[PDB]
């Protein structure tokens, strides 16, 4: 065990790269972009690159973070010094590249080039890329592999009775780049919890009435029930109203998508749930390939920090994981408690804590700074109670327990 | 039986007018279009006007019929005096702007009238319709209702595997206008029949490649068979080749749709069947709600022209019609024969002759010039065989028998 490849170098395979080039490892990240950092690279491109691969950014104009950059940052490398919390998106992906450059992992990077496949090889992996400026094929052999390609990408949109009548304009969040298109229309969202808010607000600006459909805001947003048919031109809904719209904008997610996982690797992919993977990380069936930034709605810093030592110690052997049976059962144990919770598969939010310290454990990390938790538990959710306001608020952590608001 | 609305002033529709008003009833024709012709109006808009309607024309630039003026004119309306048979669309445009002038049809047509609802009331139906010009909403009632309102407006997409991963831009057959999208593109059209042909070519002339899949064209137009499944920006067939594309355009033909139609019609939509009608055309549950223009596949001149004057000869009680259990039963059986024959429900092609014999039995009408039959026959399917030059060959109807290519 010494080569190990990182699929993608977005906070998931940059924070990989970090510890896994700490503990010894002879590292190679492939990232499909020309810069690091991933979903905060902002992109006027949307669904396939003139490069001839997909666009995975789902960023957008004038984004500003949802949480404060001070629980944003890692613990042991904070934000630069820069005025306010709730900062613009690119002072995240300066984060990111000061990041990469902070623990001398810019050499480890292959930029543009795009995973096409990964198939296991012997006790090993295969991995085949394009290179973008190229186009030239090449493959590599790996020990493990670390797949860090993220699910913010591939747009899911529900099934809605008569959406094949509708003849209005239909775009999901993904493509969203700025409010223009919307100017002066009625626009449906589609959105589950807060996924629709800030393109909400955004759009709130711009267009003629915002209907935001779920099952606090500008005056011209009106929230809606649950979405439940499509006529030509209309919408209808549980409450028996119907609304005529010119836009839909999903705001309703993406799914799972790993396009360059042979079926070899053992991995099944399915829309909300990826399998088998144990503590949403280890393939189980073929346990020196893992995932980074599969689980999801966290406080994304620490998840991202504590899984890449996890891995990174399951790697090089200093987690001795339960047998497959064990995992197997425990996996199954996790998720009919998600289903009986009423969450999907690889959501964290109801038990992050406690999934954090048992990643400590496992993977020798550092424990984290009980501020973290306390200053999420009190702000995380301030974009769906003030969401007008939230981001006035500044902090800062005073020490490893205590924060303040400025 | 006095007063009788005709939803639609396209082909259909006026052919309807016309001898709806020679029969001396009180006749009223809606239509959402500011000018008569239907499909044969070009207009740069698709799916939603501005106006706030859908838009129901298909029609793209720099169209020509693909049968000669010869046949598509009716036998008692010549075509007025252009050179060569297979004129441009605006030709055709400007023979039904003729018609309906030559039989004085214009002044019981009201344009920019959206029909939104039809009910039955009493014995009678009760129509609501907008007038687009003040978004005021009218109601009108009459004694029968004649549907013209279309069938290629509303498209039919074929499930395919994998079509939801497809990242390339995916369009259909109605929002096709000019092949300038497809300027320097990889394309790839789904096809059934001929229903992609006249597209092939018209965007062979601008992109890199075109394929074109269906379960003799120009140099870079491919043919490939059954599209067996999509990914990011790749189409995989059944032949096990695959392929990248930019571009995905459906030529995969529509599906009924008559949003107007309240439950209580009796009438029953589904993407390829209307029911219960009797040939076509009579609603067997309440039979002073008449279709015309739901077959499809045959001599479109005579059959506009039959099925106006069948309907035409019911409303006025001169064409004996079976008792509705007959006609039931003749509805099963003829649907039956269809499904053996592997043609949707109301595809005339393989009986459009005998069929038309008996539109003429039953409504009185004049015996059509065999001439038609003989001469459809022959050059109906040149499209298919002759593409690229079959509108070259130019006509002359010699008289009620015979025909000569000039
Ligand atoms: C619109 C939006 C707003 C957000 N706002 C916030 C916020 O305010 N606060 C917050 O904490 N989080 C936010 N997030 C979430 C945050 O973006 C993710 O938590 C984080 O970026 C996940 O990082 P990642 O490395 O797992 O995935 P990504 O950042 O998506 O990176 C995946 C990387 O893999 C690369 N890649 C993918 N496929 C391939 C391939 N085949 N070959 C090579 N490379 C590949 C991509 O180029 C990308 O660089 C937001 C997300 C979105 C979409
Ligand atoms: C791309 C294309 C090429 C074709 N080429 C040929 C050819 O070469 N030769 C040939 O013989 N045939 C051709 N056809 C078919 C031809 O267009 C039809 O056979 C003919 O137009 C059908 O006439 P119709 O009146 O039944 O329907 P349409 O022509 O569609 O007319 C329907 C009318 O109803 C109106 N309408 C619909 N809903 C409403 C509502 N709710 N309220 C008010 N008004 C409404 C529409 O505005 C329209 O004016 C072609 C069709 C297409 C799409
Ligand atoms: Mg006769």
């Amino acid at each position: 065990m010494r080569r190990v490849a990182v699929l993608g170098a977005g906070p998931s395979g940059l924070t990989a790269a970090r510890y896994l080039k700490q503990a010894g490892f002879e590292v190679m990240v492939f990232e499909r972009y020309h810069h690091v950092g991933g979903t905060w690279n902002y992109t006027d491109e949307t669904w396939m690159s003139e490069d001839g691969r997909p666009v995975y950014s789902s960023m957008y104009q004038n984004l500003f973070v949802n949480l404060p950059k001070e629980l944003m940052a890692f613990p042991d490398f904070p934000f630069h010094d820069i005025e306010g919390s709730y900062v613009p998106s690119k002072e995240v992906l300066k984060y990111f590249d000061n990041f990469t450059d902070a623990f001398d992992l810019r050499k480890l990077i292959k930029l543009q080039h795009h995973v096409e496949n990964v198939r296991p090889c012997e006790s090993g992996w295969l991995v085949t890329v394009t290179d973008l400026t190229t186009m030239v094929e090449h493959s590599f052999e790996f020990d493990a592999v670390v797949v860090c390609t993220g699910q913010t990408w591939c747009p899911l949109y529900p099934d809605v009775e008569g959406r094949s009548f509708f003849r209005g304009r239909l775009t999901h969040a993904h493509e969203f780049r700025s409010p223009e298109p919307f100017r002066n229309k009625r626009v449906l969202i589609v959105g589950a919890g807060p996924s629709g808010h800030d393109m909400a607000l955004h759009i709130s600006y711009v267009s003629k009435e915002v209907f935001l459909s779920r099952k606090l805001f500008p005056d011209n947003v009106t929230e809606k029930p649950l979405l439940t048919s499509l006529s030509e031109y209309t919408a209808h809904f549980s409450d028996g109203t119907s609304t005529d719209v010119d836009e839909i904008l999903y705001c309703t997610g993406y799914r799972y998508r790993f396009p360059f996982l042979s079926p070899e690797c053992g991995v099944t992919v399915d829309e909300k749930y990826v399998y088998p993977l144990y503590l949403h990380m280890l393939n189980i069936n073929k346990p020196t390939m893992l995932f980074i930034g599969v689980s999801y709605n966290a406080c994304y810093s620490i998840m991202f920090d504590l899984q890449a030592q996890w891995v990174t110690a399951v790697l090089a052997g200093r987690c001795t994981l339960p047998d497959a049976e064990t995992m197997r059962k425990e996996e199954a144990e996790y998720m009919e408690k998600q289903r009986a919770e009423a969450v999907h598969p690889h959501v964290l939010m109801n038990h992050q804590w406690e999934y954090f310290k048992k990643l400590e454990e496992m993977s020798g990390a550092k424990t984290m700074p009980p501020v973290y938790m306390k200053m999420f538990d009190d702000v995380a959710s301030d974009l769906v109670k003030d969401l007008q306001n939230f981001r006035k608020n500044n902090y800062m952590i005073i020490d490893n327990e205590n924060y303040k608001k400025i």
